[PDB]
């Protein structure tokens, strides 16, 4: 497809070693997992994963990070809207609660998602059904749920934000990323799962001279895993078939 | 092997349309061959082809270029000595002739082939044999002969040099090459056929952006094929895997 | 896809060099540009390039052949019906105008484009606007303008149906095709791009030996570079794997 | 290398699934095989192996086949002449005894190794030594013995011509090759591997088409797999890339 | 896409042979065909080949099998709904006969197909026409039928339930398949076929020892080709990149 | 060739970040190198590469290991004996001086190599020539010296044995390999560079899975990269196509 993330659990590192560690916990369970950490630290395949080798891999999963949707639509998104109960809702569509029947379903952020949203949460993870946009009847779902907020939760908790209900049951299963920057024996493996994904992406493919590559281990990785596969990514178009480096990346890593 | 040269027939232009025309005459014969043009214009490898699609592929080839050897030794490599008849032949060796029995044999700029030798030469296409260093034997040799001199012999004849008997008996098929830089449709082509070849003898492979391209379309190639055939192994070893061009290539073919 | 066009600014040829060349000139820029040359000379592919390399490459690319679409329908197509405002119009559809909202869009043989039509169309590239079908208002799009005619337009001036101010703002950029006819140097060179592209569109693969070859640089090409390419397609699924040649092409191209 | 041999034990058939059968029985093993069946039947290949998964693999292996050999000399290339001791014996060489010192020796059409010379080949699987050619001193000799005759011996015994004790030490493993054409089940399956060799032997591969196939399906194979791995070798050379068949194979296999 | 069956007509057996016989017969032709054979006998690949070699395979091809339709929408599914004149009918849909004009379409287990539905069946291929649900209005229709049923239709007949007039316009071209346990030559042939799917299915790539080769040439096959491929698919995800075999298929197929 | 050593300075750690550092230093240089660490630490690589990015790449490079020649033919090894001069020398051979002449030549564990022959050694490096066994001449010799030894001559020089101006002459360029289990973070990296060596030794490829591999990252590595490099050649030709691990290896490095 178009997605622009991979095969990202490669790893020598202890650091990524019980990360890995974390997901065999928890693999065999229908019960929900929160992941926690920085954003773009790849949390989205740690869940992917999760539903494959899950019982229910033959179902869906639907992503829907609470940020990029604005506040007012959030209900609607989620749980659906019969036409005409909202006022300009001309569809008949589904939540994604309808979406996801089957298979499971990833929050992005939810330290995001708002007050009034996160109590319905709570309703359908115990009422195990929901009520549509408008509409007096509850509806039967079976969905595992997974959710992964970038920020700490004891503290959204006590600033009040997020119910102390909520976190008790998504609790069931902790998985605490690693940040890139504590991974760096891992760099150079995962560039080459990039380029062997992006090859078949475009007219091309590219390869990292040691000079670079080395220098891209010096780097923050603030934006972490996300940032370096937007970084690869770039260059894969930029200059294609060519060696990359030493100095062909932004002026930012230029690192001795 | 480790040769550097390649399938270099390759070609839109009538120029090498026709030498190829010229091909297809010849090709049914043991009779001599005298292919005439600049050096470095490929001349060998007309040469091997007209052996492979003669009726003794399955025999030996042997290329002699009378340049590089010295004068006094040019009998021996030729003729072959028996251990003892040459002050300091300490082998038993073999000459081209006895070597190329069964298949054909190759000589380079004939032009340069001192007027001793070419007498013994004009024998052994009328003799039928020849004689060994110190030798009173003649020996039955099976043999088609195939020669490329870069000169003009016709005014190597009134010059003296060459003696109007060779020249008889070797103008029984002429071919005459047409230097590069009268095939320039042809370039891009071979340099295709170029990295193919060197893909597989070093690490690597490169690939020539379309602006140092044409800038190859410009030179001369006083060098012709040999010199491009040069070229290109020197980036092949030079950058690996890397674009080529822009101006990447040596300062001489920086062409607008 | 599905398309049946490729990588076809391949080439040796002053010809398609300077087409080149045009195309760096215009390459900055948001404004319009007439691309002349007969039909099937690559002109969409010349056009999908600007695209790219514009600044808008992220945005999309909408392609209307006028020649196609009837008459009547054509401003629907283009501007859009609000569901009923046209004799059945069941739909609520957008035109190319929204929809190319954001990148550029590509028009065949304007030339052949209404009288009628073609005078609304000055007003969007005046207006910045247009209206839907049976619609007061109007909508602001930003949009860039290519256009192709097989046509010569000062002789459809004169005799009347172009209008002297669509033209006027249009040609801040013309670029005009060479016939493939006139770029013989350069077929065998695509030609390559062909089976590169058609190699993964069904199975198999072929290869024209170099007997067909000098044959096809032989044709004329009424058709140019879009009749190669609906010829190579054919073979590429008629035999599957073979050869191709030496006279396994229409009894047309039989050429001596 | 250049041999013209392969993987070749590819097969459905019982016919070639016994003979795997037969090849674990005696694969443990240092003593004697004997195999037999028609020539072409792939023998040689059915010893390789053998050595391969003996526990003598890391040593050698030399194949001499009694029939190319004159009479004369069959003493000397199995045993080794100190120079001057053979009536023009220049060399100091090795037998094949002595070369085999360590991994197995193989030997082709036994029926045909002459009365005189087996005797003495007794000895060296009795004696553990051998004598070089004109030397009273024995030398010590580790060595594992295969040998393949077309011929009948039971029959060659009653005529006298083999020895009955040869024989005795030779069918602690009888082998019974199956002809080709018991073998249908397995074109198909080889001509695979067939192609899979020959694609990397010269420049190109070809593919046969059903049509062909069927065909070679119908054909005796007298000369068996050894006929077909010429047949096929043929054909890569002769049309490279091509499909193969319908009637491009020889006039013989025409067949309906 | 995801369908799950390829190339499938490979093979040796004269079992195979003689259905591929079969198909050459009926390949010119517009008029009826009806193939017959067990279940996943790899009907549908037979006809879809049908498809390709007609002279309209330009067109469409839709496949229903009469067994996954529930009894009551099986109208619908075959003739299409003008909203309204079905209960329920929200939706102006196509039948695939609608869909299919142009194309053919596939029929499966006919057999199965109820006896009121199989009457209107019977006018559209002596109607030329059709009509949708709820229409008094005929539709002209140019479609080229088969159809595929696992049972016997002349104890159909008798029993009653198949219309002895359906029967006598579908039988212009009988096909037989045969199971698969009758070609066993051709097990192999096709499974190499099926890696050479899968392996651009999903990451990966597998590869059968000879072991459980042979132990698939045991095997029943009830399920015949469609169990087979079933197989294959499940192991290419299971264990990727690995050997198969020795006993790392189900418990089933261990066989001696 | 047949060697069982490749690409091996692949590396993330900063341990062999830092000899390859210490590679720059000395890398335009003639002046004589010493490479100290544990044996099987990759030195001879190390070697290799100062040879080709040397100026002296066009020339040859000859390995000898001190260690594996016997004591007393380690003169005419090196320096070469003249048929006569050595009791039993039937040979005019050359020593690897004679052969290095031109490029470069390798000694293995010089810690090793006897007080007698070491001292001939300081003459040659001073002497800029060597003597022959058994001849009154002298004959000159350009050659650049690298040597390494697995102990500490430090204390090879106060225990006596090694010579402290052998020592004076060679530290010009000291570098420090470092041991494999100082360099984990660049086991995985190199294991690729290993199958992508082997992949084209044998028939097959294979391919570590997770499991096996933090298992590698485990172990002592008391033979390095030697020791490893011997590993993956066994299971190369061992189980070939497979997945390896989990424990396929040997039940050595069966770690938790
Ligand atoms: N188009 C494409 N996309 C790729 C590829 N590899 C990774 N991705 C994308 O990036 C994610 C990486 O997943 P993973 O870590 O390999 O983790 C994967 C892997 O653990 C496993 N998996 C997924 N598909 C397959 C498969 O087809 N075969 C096998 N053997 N395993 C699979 O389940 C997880 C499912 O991942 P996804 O949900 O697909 O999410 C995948 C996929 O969506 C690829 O080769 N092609
Ligand atoms: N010379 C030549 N080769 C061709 C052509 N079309 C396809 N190929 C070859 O086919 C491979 C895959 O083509 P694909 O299936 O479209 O798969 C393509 C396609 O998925 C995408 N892609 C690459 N370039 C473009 C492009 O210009 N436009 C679009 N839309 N997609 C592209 O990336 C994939 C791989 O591209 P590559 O890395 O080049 O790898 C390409 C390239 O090897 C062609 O017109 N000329
Ligand atoms: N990563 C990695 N890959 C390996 C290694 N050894 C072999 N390969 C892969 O195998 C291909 C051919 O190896 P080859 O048969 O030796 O064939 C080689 C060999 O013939 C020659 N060659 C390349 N590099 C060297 C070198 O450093 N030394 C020598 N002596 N020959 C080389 O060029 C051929 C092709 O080299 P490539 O173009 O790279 O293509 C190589 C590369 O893909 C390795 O140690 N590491
Ligand atoms: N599926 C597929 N289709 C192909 C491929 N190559 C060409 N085509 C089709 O044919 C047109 C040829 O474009 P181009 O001359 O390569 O000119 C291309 C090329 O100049 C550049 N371009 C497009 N896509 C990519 C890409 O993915 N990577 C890079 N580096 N350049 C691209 O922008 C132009 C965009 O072309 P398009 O609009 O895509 O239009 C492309 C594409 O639509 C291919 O490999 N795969
Ligand atoms: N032996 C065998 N090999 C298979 C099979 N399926 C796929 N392959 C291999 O996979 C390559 C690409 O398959 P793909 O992804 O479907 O990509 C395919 C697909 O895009 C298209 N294609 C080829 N044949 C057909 C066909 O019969 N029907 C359809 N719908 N598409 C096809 O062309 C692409 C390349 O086909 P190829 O050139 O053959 O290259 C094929 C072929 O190497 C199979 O059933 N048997
Ligand atoms: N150059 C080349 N020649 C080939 C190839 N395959 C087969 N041949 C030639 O044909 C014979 C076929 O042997 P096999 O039946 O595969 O039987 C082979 C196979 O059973 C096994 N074997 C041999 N070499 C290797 C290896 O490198 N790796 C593995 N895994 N097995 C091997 O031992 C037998 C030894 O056979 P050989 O004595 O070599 O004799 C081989 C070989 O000499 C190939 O891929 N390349
Ligand atoms: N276009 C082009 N491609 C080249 C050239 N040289 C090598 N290749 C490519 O490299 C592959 C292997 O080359 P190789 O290592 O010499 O391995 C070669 C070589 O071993 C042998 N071979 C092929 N053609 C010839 C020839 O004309 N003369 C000789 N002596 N050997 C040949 O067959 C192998 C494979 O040939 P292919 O099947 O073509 O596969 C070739 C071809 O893909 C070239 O000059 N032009
Ligand atoms: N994606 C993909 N799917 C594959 C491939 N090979 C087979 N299949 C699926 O499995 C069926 C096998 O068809 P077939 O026996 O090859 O029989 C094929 C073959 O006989 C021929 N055919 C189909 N497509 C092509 C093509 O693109 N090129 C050529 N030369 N022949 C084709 O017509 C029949 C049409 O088959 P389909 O209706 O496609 O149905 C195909 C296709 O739907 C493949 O390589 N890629
Ligand atoms: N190391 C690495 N390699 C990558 C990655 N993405 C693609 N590749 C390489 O690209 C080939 C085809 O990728 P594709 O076009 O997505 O085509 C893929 C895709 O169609 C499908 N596929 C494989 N794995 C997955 C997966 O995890 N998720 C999904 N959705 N699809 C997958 O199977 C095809 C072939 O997969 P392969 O057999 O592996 O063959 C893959 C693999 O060689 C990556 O993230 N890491
Ligand atoms: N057959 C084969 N053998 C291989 C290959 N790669 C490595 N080896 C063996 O292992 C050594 C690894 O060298 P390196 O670290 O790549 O270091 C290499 C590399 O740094 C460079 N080099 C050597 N050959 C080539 C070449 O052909 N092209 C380029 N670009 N560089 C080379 O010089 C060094 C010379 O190494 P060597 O003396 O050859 O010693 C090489 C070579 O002998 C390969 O691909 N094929
Ligand atoms: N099915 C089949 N395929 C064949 C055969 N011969 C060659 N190939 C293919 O050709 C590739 C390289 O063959 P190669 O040039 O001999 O290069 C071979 C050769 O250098 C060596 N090798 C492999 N097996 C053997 C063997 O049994 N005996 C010997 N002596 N060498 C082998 O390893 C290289 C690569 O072997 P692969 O990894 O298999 O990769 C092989 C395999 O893909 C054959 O008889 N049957």
């Amino acid at each position: 497809r178009e997605p622009n993330l991979f095969r990202s659990l490669v790893g020598t590192s202890r650091a990524i070693q019980q990360v890995r560690q974390m997901m065999q916990q928890v693999a065999d369970t229908d019960a929900s997992v929160l992941i926690l950490g920085e954003s773009g630290t790849g949390k989205e395949v740690v869940a992917r994963n999760l539903h494959y080798h899950s019982k229910r891999r033959e179902g869906p999963f639907v992503p829907v990070n609470c940020g990029a949707i604005p506040a007012e639509l959030l209900e609607s998104e989620l749980f659906g809207h019969e036409k005409g109960a909202f006022t300009g809702a001309i569809t008949s569509r589904a939540g994604r609660f309808e979406l996801a029947n089957g298979g499971t379903l990833f929050l992005d952020e939810i330290g995001d998602m708002p007050l009034p949203m996160q109590v319905k949460l709570l309703r359908v993870l115990q009422e195990r059904t929901f009520e549509r946009v408008g509409s007096n009847k509850t509806q039967n779902v079976d969905v595992r749920i997974i959710a992964a907020t970038h920020k700490n939760l004891e503290k959204m908790i006590e600033d009040g934000t997020f119910r102390e209900d909520l976190y008790y049951r998504l609790n069931v299963f902790p998985i605490e990323m690693a940040p890139l920057r504590e991974r760096v024996e891992d760099i150079a493996l995962l560039l080459n799962e990039l380029i062997s994904r992006m090859e078949h992406e475009k007219r091309g493919s590219i390869r990292f001279n040691s000079a670079a590559i080395m220098s891209l281990c010096r780097h923050d990785w603030p934006g972490n895993v996300r940032e370096l596969a937007n970084l690869v990514e770039r260059l894969a178009i930029m200059h294609p078939y060519g060696v990359i480096g030493v100095g062909e990346l932004p002026k930012k890593f230029r690192h001795v």
